């Protein structure tokens, strides 16, 4: 299984273990997991959190073959499980990152009405080509997660951190970011759409 391979001591993830579009896996509802977590669960999380470091050291990045990443869910490694890492760069920074976290059963329990989107779009590491279009997100999310030791956390984010913690809540919903580009104009602004 996925989940056996990539949990090995020796294993470093890297693009040949992140499924694409056509497997079925990022189309399912990926299943909570119960606490306590497994050995694997635990070491999956960090082999993901690993993946998103890797990803964004150039030299690393380069050797192994990466596209840099600011974001990985397990249903990405063809793992069918509510596991998600969010590595997010501060744009000279005081801190290295905006928000480094490893996340179990991540839910959004409350949500702002001003919507927002990224005003370079978005892609993703499971989606070989470009598609243009505001990806129209909450701009304002609570969320509730529990971490690998099992204990919950209640964060609000915002801004970025906010669109990358629910590009990777979709995956594990079966959600990609396409579906909400606007199928009339990938463009259009409403009312009440934060272009960010
Ligand atoms: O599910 C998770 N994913 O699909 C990986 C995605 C997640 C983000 C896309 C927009 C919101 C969340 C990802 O990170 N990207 N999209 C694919 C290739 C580019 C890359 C990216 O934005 N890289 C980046 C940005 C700033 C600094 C460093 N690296
Ligand atoms: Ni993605």
């Amino acid at each position: 299984s996925a989940i056996e391979r990539i949990t090995k001591a020796a294993h470093l993830i890297d693009m040949n273990d992140i499924i694409r579009e056509g497997n079925p896996t990022l189309r399912t509802v990926a299943e909570e997991v119960t606490f306590p977590l497994s050995d694997q669960e635990i070491i999956l999380g960090e082999k993901m959190m690993q993946f998103l470091k890797h990803s964004q050291d150039p030299v690393m990045a380069e050797k192994m073959g990466l596209r840099g990443g600011v974001g990985l869910a397990a249903p990405q490694l063809d793992i069918s499980k509510r596991i998600i890492a969010v590595l997010v760069p501060n744009i000279t920074p005081q801190e290295a990152y905006d928000l480094e976290a490893i996340m179990y059963n991540p839910k959004i329990v409350s949500h702002s009405v001003q919507d927002a989107a990224l005003g370079e779009g978005e892609g993703c590491l499971s989606v070989d080509r470009n598609v243009p279009g505001y990806v129209v997100r909450h701009a304002r999310v609570t969320v509730d997660y529990f971490d690998k030791d099992g204990e919950k956390h209640r964060i609000k984010l915002k801004g970025y951190n906010s669109i990358v913690v629910q590009h990777e809540i979709d995956h594990i919903n079966g959600i990609m970011f396409y579906d909400r580009i606007n199928e009339k104009d990938p463009f259009a602004v409403k009312d009440g759409l934060l272009i960010l």
